[PDB]
């Protein structure tokens, strides 16, 4: 009974955990891309820009 | 539902990326062949030009 409520403590840290990670794992590669699109939009910028070369 | 969102509006940057670089393509290529026109012009000023050799 005792060794079963500790074990299910562990189980819903457990849980916590890896809902954390997934949100994480989800934000990481969003910013990615965003960052990426930041990347080219300045490029564009450059092209399509002012005056230059 | 949030990350939907999110990924239609990096979509939607995405689309207007291509549409720039297309346009881009298409200004670079005309800009060429009106230089060599240029080219072309000049050196038939050149030689249905003034006097010379
Ligand atoms: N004559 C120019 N006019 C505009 N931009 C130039 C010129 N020469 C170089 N640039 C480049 O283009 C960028 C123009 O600055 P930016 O702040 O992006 O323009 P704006 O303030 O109109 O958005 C600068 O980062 C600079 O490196
Ligand atoms: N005697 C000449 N008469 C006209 N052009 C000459 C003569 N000798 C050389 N040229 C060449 O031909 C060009 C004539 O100048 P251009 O401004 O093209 O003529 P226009 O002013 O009549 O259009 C010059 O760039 C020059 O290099």
């Amino acid at each position: 009974a005792q060794q079963r409520t500790m074990s299910e403590n562990l189980r819903r840290n457990l849980a916590a955990l890896e809902a954390k990670i997934s949100e994480a794992k989800t934000k990481k590669n969003m910013l990615q891309a965003r960052a990426k699109a930041a990347k080219a939009n300045a490029e564009l910028q450059q092209t399509l820009g002012g005056l230059g070369t």
